[PDB]
């Protein structure tokens, strides 16, 4: 699709067989899910902002469909205000920014 | 012009009379500069993202040229760890997100 930018560009993505709503985030260089169980094992890491500095788990070769697109690669699971797509999944899915 | 999503989407922008890189970030609402003197009103504000909320400045009707694009907005200035455009200045310039 194109998706303009007047609003929030928030869509609907699945991940670990369930339905979410998150945020196409170029800003971000990684892909952050509010807290949730995902399959696997993860390992702890920081993430900073902006307003500082949240702890994380990263599950790495995850499946997530974005807009139905596929994708499969990190997930970081923690207390983001938003959820948000990063560009390591935005890449995936072939995302660019025009003007 | 296209932008791809490999390495962080960093622009030439000018604000102010100054030429700075900002990043280019779908996920932010506003408009947050570092630093930076600028004018004579603003009124204050805070914002956060992530890790919490940083106290800034906010300006109105400040030109902002990204990537030779001219703009015209809110601009929030303020101890940001990167200079940001938000949608607010994403939209004037006509940027999309294509997938
Ligand atoms: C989660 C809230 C929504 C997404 C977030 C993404 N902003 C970027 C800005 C760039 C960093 C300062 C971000 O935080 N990116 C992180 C996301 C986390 C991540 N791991 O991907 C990032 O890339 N962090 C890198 C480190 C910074 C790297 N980026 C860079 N150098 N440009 C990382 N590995 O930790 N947007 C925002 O932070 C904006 N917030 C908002 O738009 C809204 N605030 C809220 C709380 O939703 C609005 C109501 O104010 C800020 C700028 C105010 C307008």
């Amino acid at each position: 699709p194109q998706i303009t930018l007047w609003k929030r560009p928030l869509v609907t993505i699945r991940i670990g067989g369930q339905l979410k709503e998150a945020l196409l985030d170029t800003g971000a260089d990684d892909t952050v899910i509010e807290e949730l169980n995902l399959p696997g094992c993860w390992k702890p890491k920081l993430i900073g902002g902006x307003g500082g500095f949240i702890k994380v788990r990263q599950y790495d070769q995850i499946p997530v469909e974005i807009a139905g697109h596929k994708a499969i690669g990190t997930v970081l699971v923690g207390p983001t205000p938003v959820n948000i797509i990063g560009r390591n999944l935005l890449t995936q899915i072939g995302a660019t920014l025009n003007f």
